[PDB]
C-alpha cells in the first residue's frame, strides 16, 4: 500500500492542494473545484493521516474540525493596545467629525469607509506564516487567548501566502442564517436562545469545547494591521487590499471617499442596502486614508482621532 515515506510527501501534496481550495471557497467566497473533487481528496488524506497520524499538521485541513478541550483561555496582552471607535449619530455628528479632522490636519483629507461588522474583534498573530495567536480584545490591553477555537474557523489561514510575521485585527462573527439555524437547534435542545448574532458569536468563542466551536458556523473580516512587519500598505485602502493579497478575508463593500459628502453618501446607501446582506452591521466607519494623517491626529485614550463610527439607530 502507501508507505511511511511516500505519504509524508503525498500528504503536503494534499494539504497544500486543499487549502488552495478552502482559500478560495472560504476568503474569497468563490469555490473553483466542484465539492465532491474537494471530499475525494480530502478523504484521501485523512485516509493518509489515520493510517500515519504523525503526518497530521495545524495547517492540514482535517484539523478544521477541533477536538482539544480548554480548561480556560490565558490572558493574551496587546503590547499595541485595541482600541475603540468614538460614536456618531448624526450628519451633524459626521461633519463635526470632518470639521475637526480638517482643523488639525489644515486640509481636505480623504476617508476609507467600512461598513461596521457586528461581531466579535479579534487579533491573529503569524509568524514566519504560521498562526501562532488568536486573540479577543478584552479591555484592549488585555484578551483572552482564543487560538484553538479560532484554528476552527474557516476563514483563518492556518498558513499564509508569505512566510511573512504579522498581527492583524478584525471581526469573528456569525452570518444571519447559521444565526437562525443555530437558535433552532437551540429551541431542539431546550436552551436559551442568542438574543442577536454578536451574542451568538461571542458565546461560540468562549466555548472551552473546540469541536462545538468547529460546528457553529463563524466567519471573520480583516480590517486592521496592528503589526506590519515588511507590510507596505500607506494608506488604510491600501492595507485592505494587502490584507487580501496575503489571505484574510476582507469585506468588498469598502469604499474610499475623498469628501466627507461622499461619506454621507456611502452611509446611506448602505443604510438601505443593511438587510440584504448576510451578516449584521450595527453602523459604517470612517476612516482617516492616509497613514500618515493618521499618525498626525494619534489617539485619545479610548479611541483614535483619525476614525469614528457612524452608528445607525
Ligand atoms: N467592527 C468593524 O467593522 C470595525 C472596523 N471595520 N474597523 C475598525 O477600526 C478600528 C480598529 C482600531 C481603531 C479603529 N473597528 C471596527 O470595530 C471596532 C473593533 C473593536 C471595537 C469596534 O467594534
Ligand atoms: N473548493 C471547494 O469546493 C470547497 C472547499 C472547502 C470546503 N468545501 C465544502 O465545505 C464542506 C465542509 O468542508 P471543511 O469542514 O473541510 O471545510 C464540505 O461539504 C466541502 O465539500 C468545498
Amino acid at each position: 500500500p502507501l508507505t511511511l515515506t511516500a505519504a509524508t510527501t503525498r500528504a503536503q501534496e494534499l494539504r497544500k492542494q486543499l487549502n488552495q481550495y478552502s482559500h478560495e471557497y472560504y476568503v474569497k467566497d468563490q469555490p473553483s473545484v466542484e465539492d465532491y473533487v474537494y471530499d475525494r481528496l480530502y478523504k484521501e488524506l485523512v485516509d493518509i493521516e489515520t493510517e500515519f497520524p504523525d503526518l497530521i499538521t495545524p495547517d492540514s485541513p482535517t484539523q478544521r474540525v477541533g477536538g482539544k478541550v480548554l480548561s480556560g483561555f490565558e490572558k493574551a496582552p496587546h503590547d499595541i493596545p485595541m482600541y475603540s471607535l468614538n460614536d456618531g449619530f448624526s450628519k451633524e455628528d459626521i461633519f463635526a467629525f470632518d470639521e475637526r479632522v480638517r482643523k488639525a490636519i489644515g486640509k481636505p483629507v480623504a476617508y476609507c469607509c467600512e461598513l461596521k461588522i457586528d461581531g466579535l474583534a479579534i487579533s491573529l498573530r503569524y509568524e514566519n506564516g504560521v498562526f501562532v495567536r488568536g486573540a479577543t480584545r478584552g479591555d484592549g490591553t488585555v484578551g483572552e487567548n482564543i487560538t484553538e477555537n479560532l484554528r476552527t474557523v474557516r476563514s483563518v489561514p492556518m498558513r499564509l501566502t508569505e512566510p511573512i510575521s504579522v498581527e492583524v485585527r478584525g471581526e469573528c462573527y456569525m452570518p444571519k442564517q447559521s444565526f437562525v439555524a443555530l437558535n433552532e437547534e437551540r429551541e431542539e435542545n431546550g436552551q436559551d436562545i442568542f438574543a442577536n448574532p454578536r451574542n451568538a458569536a461571542a458565546g461560540s468563542l468562549r466555548q472551552l469545547d473546540t469541536k462545538i466551536v468547529a460546528k457553529r458556523n463563524l466567519n471573520t473580516f480583516l480590517y486592521t494591521v496592528a503589526d506590519f512587519g515588511p507590510m507596505k500598505a500607506k494608506t488604510q485602502f491600501e492595507a485592505l487590499e494587502e490584507l487580501s493579497a496575503i489571505g484574510f478575508r476582507t469585506n468588498p463593500e469598502r469604499q474610499l471617499c475623498q469628501s466627507i459628502d461622499e461619506v454621507w453618501a456611502y452611509i446611506e446607501e448602505y443604510h438601505e442596502k443593511r438587510s440584504t446582506l448576510p451578516y449584521e452591521i450595527d453602523g459604517i466607519v470612517i476612516k482617516v486614508n492616509e497613514f500618515a494623517l493618521q499618525d498626525e491626529l494619534g489617539f485619545t485614550v479610548k479611541a483614535p482621532r483619525w476614525a469614528i463610527a457612524y452608528k445607525f439607530p
